[PDB]
């Protein structure tokens, strides 16, 4: 058989096909000196396909280690569909045909992550595969939330009693919940009518929702600080939204997406980025597969 | 007319008799020529605007020592036509004839243990969020049955690449199709390893098979299994989570609300007293 090397490893062509014939046919590897030469990536890859044979036995485990699962997949699907993918410093570039490459890195449940990472993305989306081996991929945009609802200034007091926070039964229609000629108040809407909006991140992102014509309550139920309605007949809220801490790990991120979206809303985050309130929304791919 | 609750003076509204308020509100009761109203239905009247305070700090202390969530828990009840006495957090109540029910306030960021699921006598829990709104849940212990035909099994694990993976020729369902060989989770790579004692997870893992559900990951909905209980469901009925130490209770609002939302139900597993103990927690409609 006709042969080649990965990194170190020597492998064999299978079923007397040329090297050629592999370049041909998947597109990968480059000839030097009658020996084709293929990344981790592009070995494990034909051999499953059951085309090349490596020399040493261990040769696959440990082309599989040193390449992850997590990222194998992910370059195997991309294949699979028709792109041309390249790795490199982490990220995986891989471009539907002679066009733009667009960028992906695979992301761990253990991985850790900031907001800055979602503002400054030289990278186009992300790449993920459960413990069940079902993948997905979410991409990142900055939102800025256009309420529509008549918004004013609001400026009042806070009654505390019976261990909550109260306001005049005359308070702005939605903010909080009538209870008796008061208006039960969450602590955000204390703050945030007491003119006390930068008690913290949270209390600051509130404000600036509310600042752009958004209807906000409570997201608690949900993991989310606050579910955000951009309309006041807008039966269901259309966002949910949660304040980034500095740094976290992705699992909270790929969890609130799958919380938004099995009650069909869109998972937000936001934070205080280079003193401003700015949103990124995570959204599941479905035209990448 | 007059009357004293917790201590502080109140007159009857609308020129009404001590008497008129009992016949009516059916609370409280006469001591001599005055009446006596336990701090819930002081409150519970004063809203209605039935009654007025001697003093004017009445109120607040009143609805200070009386918390929030359980004044509307009892407003509530009250407002179902239910009898209720409102003793320390803890509610008993009975509609009509039938018979009397527990029902304790629990505030979304009280302690919850396994331990409570189980002992606790109470019928009911009550919770009122930061908007409000109110949700009463019931718990009860299940035992999980299953109709799948199981199969003992130890076969060989490998681990490469990251993950574990298994014969591509184990249980039809366990773990995942791949190139041949089988992806397997954590939980299933122990399982098939003969390492059922890993972990109280790993355990209940073990005792949820042993006893015919195909338990898969509950990953997407924020919970350690998704159980399927038929020999083909096309969706598992149940959500399972091992309980951690450390455990707030709006982790079960949470886990409620997740079930819900996709048609199963939220269960809590355990090692209770060297035993593997399940139960379920549902949202109760059929009250309030």
């Amino acid at each position: 058989m006709e042969q080649g090397i990965c990194g170190s490893h020597v492998f064999f062509i299978e079923d007397g096909k040329s090297k050629n014939y592999i370049i041909g046919k998947y597109k990968i590897g480059y000839l030097s000196g009658d020996n084709l030469i293929l990344d981790p990536y592009e070995c494990l890859y034909l051999y499953f396909k059951g085309r090349i044979s490596f020399q040493n036995s261990d040769s696959f485990r440990d082309l599989f280690d040193t390449v992850t699962f997590d990222r194998y997949v992910a370059y195997e699907i991309l294949k699979n569909k028709g792109y041309r993918v390249k790795e490199d410093s982490g990220l995986i570039y891989f471009r539907k045909g002679t066009e733009k490459p667009l960028s992906l890195r695979v992301m761990r449940e253990y991985d850790r992550i900031q907001f800055s990472d979602l503002v400054e993305n030289p990278v186009d989306y992300y790449f993920t595969v459960d413990e069940e081996g079902d993948p997905t991929v979410y991409s990142s945009q900055e939102i800025f939330p256009g309420g529509r609802n008549l918004v004013s200034p609001v400026s009042a007091p806070v009654v505390r009693m019976g261990g909550r926070s109260f306001g005049a039964g005359d308070l702005e229609w939605w903010i909080g919940t009538a209870f008796h000629g008061f208006r039960l108040l969450t602590e955000n809407e204390a703050n945030y009518i007491s003119g006390n909006h930068s008690a913290s991140q949270v209390d600051m992102v509130y404000s600036d929702l509310v600042g752009r014509g958004c209807i906000v309550k409570t997201g608690f139920k949900y993991g989310a600080n606050f579910r955000v309605y951009l309309g006041r007949d807008s039966q269901h809220a259309e966002y949910l939204v949660s304040v980034m801490p500095e740094e976290e790990r992705w699992y909270s991120i790929s969890r609130g997406v799958r919380v938004a979206s099995s009650v069909r809303k869109t998972m937000i985050y936001a934070s205080i980025y280079k003193n401003e309130v700015r949103y990124v929304a995570l959204k599941r791919v479905k035209d990448i597969i």
